[PDB]
């Protein structure tokens, strides 16, 4: 079908997300609404149910009033059924209206609808060509203490009606029971619990079971996607085997939110972006968007810098889900902010690499701190704000122009206050040029761009004061002036020629798996899709058109590949790393080694013969192990992702820096359970 298709479960390039806080949206049946004193009607007291559901969505996509905004894809709260509770902390009254302190993740929460309302929601949004992303909050259920059980529901965890446990006396260990974390470290965020919630034991085999199992069931439901909340919390080896477990089943798109600061550049951000299975929230891009567009803080170097940087340092940067505020930051409209300041910022963001999202309620310019005051019940649902002439003239070119959904960024003109790029994929381009300067005009000289001879309306047709672009040979521009606070968009769509792959998902599976490559130039006839230098052609090329191929993976050895694909005629397209193909179905194993004493800057890692764990690569194993929560030093331990159901050879290692100390005698073998978890524990062999 082609890449724009609502069927696209697999890649949201060309999509615009907006995300929608259920409760605070729209109220569309009020006999649903909590009583008591978990209701507010008023939406005065935030933190309390208003009574916005899954009924309210379905009335606004029905009138016209998502669609006519150009939204392909909504991103709701967590369907799944929470804690009846209203928990008082320290005066004031907390419900679970935000959906995140689950109880039965086989359940919805009643609030915002029945089973058959949440089947009534994603059918009318595919309906109208919209997809539906869910949050999964695999970390924790609820608020809990095990030393009073009469807190709360005392976290307890249900299966379809069933409970399966408390957090007092959890003779199970189905939670984990460390205390609350300083979050002084990664490995301490993982392992003890965040605020009071009561955070799951994935190592515990019917947890993990039971979690893989539920997910599978809303992807039966027909959803579309999945934003896994606190990504960092939770072990990294545990979520690599959860996405293969979505991945070898019903592949779609996944992404998570690992939280940075300004400024903040994080290695283990970007390793887990890059090697998870999983995308991000691309915080990076947000935090400089705000510095520039917001905050003045930094100029428009540093937005160059960010865009350039990123591109590199995010092996799919095409998958990253930009944004400029959302549930965990202030909003961006300001009380004394010019509103032409949130004009621009989601201009950027539509025009810009990645997957936009748009939090509910930026058209209509709310303001608001921190949570809960960024979660305001939305104020009006008017259709002629500028804000929402400004997504609606932009947020239809992701799906017309492959250089926006696509295509690569490249700075044509720069000074303090002013940037000129260009997004460009074959021979489709587009311009945007954005004077962030709300009281100078800019005058712009020398531009040179690639968009051929003609002169070029400004997509937002004058609306933040852009102007016509009149291009001449040599895709050289006449010099023009930028009004204040202008921003203007330009561009120009053909056909490809050649292949040009734009997108790829799943980027990790077994053989066998249908994955789908997005992207222009491919032709009508069936051509040749490498995997390596693997040709795979014929019945295993499940569907190919123009704009998309899906394919089998080939029955190649574990290890990551590059994709590359040929057109009936021979011609072959550019590369896209990274694939990892998956030795087959995983399970995640606890690994746990005694007596390895280590030196300062020394630190445990494991290695093997499978490529999940690195194929007896030094360079590639796993770790640094950890060593303080579960177990204390010198005993070390980690989960990892391994092959389901068969006898893996592996040794541990000591790293420090370029020396590598491997453990003595024969290597030691191990026959990993088929889904399910396990534990291995050893002793360091000299
Ligand atoms: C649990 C929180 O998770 C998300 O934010 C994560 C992110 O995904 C991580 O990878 C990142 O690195 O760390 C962030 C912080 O954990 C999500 O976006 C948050 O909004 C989410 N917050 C929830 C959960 C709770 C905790 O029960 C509520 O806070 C309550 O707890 C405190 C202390 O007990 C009380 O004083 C508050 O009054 C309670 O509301 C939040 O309301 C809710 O937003
Ligand atoms: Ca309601
Ligand atoms: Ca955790």
């Amino acid at each position: 079908a082609p890449d724009t298709s609502v069927s696209n479960k697999q890649n949201f390039s060309t999509d615009v997300i907006y995300q929608i806080f259920t409760d605070r949206f729209s109220d569309g049946n009020p006999a649903n609404n909590p009583t008591g004193a978990a209701f507010d009607g008023s939406c005065t007291n935030l933190r309390l149910y208003c009574g916005g559901d899954w009924q309210g969505i379905i009335n606004k996509i029905n009138d016209g009033y998502l669609t006519g905004m150009g939204i392909t894809a909504i991103w709701i709260s967590q369907p799944v059924e929470n804690i009846y509770s209203v928990i008082n902390y320290s005066g004031v009254n907390n419900t679970a209206y935000h959906g995140y302190w689950a109880r039965d993740f086989k359940k919805t929460n009643p609030a915002y609808g029945t089973m058959q309302d949440f089947k009534n929601l994603i059918d009318t949004a595919h309906a109208h060509n919209i997809k539906v992303i869910i949050d999964f909050a695999p970390n924790h259920t609820s608020p809990a203490s095990s030393d009073d059980p009469s807190f709360a529901e005392n976290g307890r965890l249900y299966d379809n009606g069933n409970l399966l446990g408390g957090y007092t006396n959890d003779t199970q260990n189905l939670f984990h029971h460390y205390g609350g974390t300083d979050l002084s470290t990664i490995e301490n965020g993982i392992y003890k619990n965040l605020y009071d919630l009561a955070d799951l034991n994935h190592n515990n085999s019917s947890v993990d079971v039971y979690l893989k199992d539920a997910i599978k069931m809303w992807l039966d439901l027909g959803v579309d996607g999945i934003r896994v909340d606190a990504v960092k919390h939770m072990p990294f080896g545990w979520q690599k085997s959860f996405m293969a477990t979505i991945n070898n089943y019903k592949p779609v798109f996944t992404f998570g939110e690992w939280l940075l600061g300004v400024n903040e550049i994080s290695p283990e951000y970007h390793q887990f972006a890059n090697e998870s299975g999983m995308s991000l929230l691309d915080f990076r891009f947000a935090q400089k968007a705000r510095q520039v567009f917001r905050d003045n803080t930094d100029n428009m170097y540093g937005l160059k810098a960010m865009l350039e940087g990123s591109e590199v340092d995010y092996a799919q940067v095409n998958d990253q889900v930009t944004f400029i505020d959302n549930h965990d930051m202030e909003r961006f409209h300001t009380s004394n902010g010019d509103r032409r300041k949130l004009e621009q910022a989601l201009a950027f963001t539509l025009t810009s690499r990645g997957v936009p999202a748009i939090y509910y309620g930026s058209e209509q310019y709310m303001s608001g701190g921190n949570d809960p005051d960024n979660r305001a019940r939305l104020p009006s649902f008017s259709t002629t704000t500028t804000a929402y002439q400004v997504i609606q003239k932009l947020a239809p070119l992701r799906k017309s122009n492959p250089a926006i959904a696509y295509g690569s960024t490249h700075e044509r003109w720069i000074n303090n206050d002013v940037i000129i790029y260009e997004r460009k994929f074959g021979n489709n381009v587009a311009v945007v040029a954005i004077n962030r300067n709300m009281n100078t005009p800019a005058s712009i000289t020398g531009l040179v761009t690639s968009l051929p001879r003609g002169s070029y309306n400004d997509v937002l047709g004058g609306i933040l004061n852009g102007n016509t672009l009149t291009v001449g040979a040599g895709g050289a521009a006449s010099n023009f002036t930028l009004a204040p606070g202008g921003t203007a968009v330009w561009q120009y769509t053909t056909d490809a020629t050649t292949p040009i792959i734009g997108n790829v998902g799943p980027m990790m599976a077994k053989p066998g798996v249908t994955i789908t490559i997005d992207g222009r130039g491919f032709g009508s006839g069936k051509g040749t899709v490498y995997f390596g230098t693997t040709a795979v052609t014929g019945a295993d090329i499940v569907a190919w058109e123009d704009t998309q191929i899906q394919v089998k993976i080939p029955a190649v050895p574990g290890g990551i590949y590059d994709i590359r694909v040929a057109n009936a005629a021979g011609a072959a397209s550019n590369i896209y790393d990274n694939f990892e193909v998956l030795t087959g179905d995983q399970v995640t194993v606890r690994f746990v080694i005694n007596n390895a004493t280590t030196a300062l800057g020394q630190n445990v890692f494991l290695t093997g013969n499978v490529s999940e764990l690195g194929n007896w690569d030094p360079n590639n194993a796993i770790g640094p192990m950890y060593n303080q929560v579960v177990y204390q030093y010198p005993t070390w331990y980690y989960d990892v992702s391994v092959p389901a159901g068969q006898t893996i050879e592996f040794k541990f290692l000591k790293k420090q820096g370029s020396t590598v100390t491997w453990e003595g005698g024969a290597n030691r073998t191990f026959t990993t359970p088929t889904s399910g978890t396990a534990t291995v524990n050893v002793n360091w062999q000299p």
